């Protein structure tokens, strides 16, 4: 019995799944650490002048 | 099985598509509350700032 | 024995999930650390230039 063809589907199916998670906590990850560049950008600014 | 291929396959499109919501549901979850730390200390910088600039005379 | 198929699909599953999970905190923490550091920077900065 196809066992095999079941949980060699699942593996495939799984594997792009981590895939596709990962990538998508780390754009979202990445958008959340622009906010943050973007206010640090600004405030170093400040200090170099307010020097 | 044979053709039950189809009710196992289809279990699993099922249970995967769940657990990659689930997966990032939790991941953003965490980088929400990193963000915030960082957030709240770039508050109390920018504060900082804001008055050790207004001082003058 | 669709059961043994997709119980070998949960326990998969479930372990993806832990996984991408797993790398996504990792890719999160290391951004963080990036950030930290460049916080530390500007905040001694600060605390000098407090002259």
């Amino acid at each position: 019995h196809t066992l095999k063809t079941a949980n060699s589907y699942t593996d495939v199916t799984v594997s792009n799944s981590t895939k596709k998670a990962i990538r998508e906590s780390n754009q979202y990850t990445d958008h959340k650490f622009h906010q943050l560049d973007n206010r640090l950008d600004k405030l170093d600014t400040r200090v170099d002048k307010g020097l």
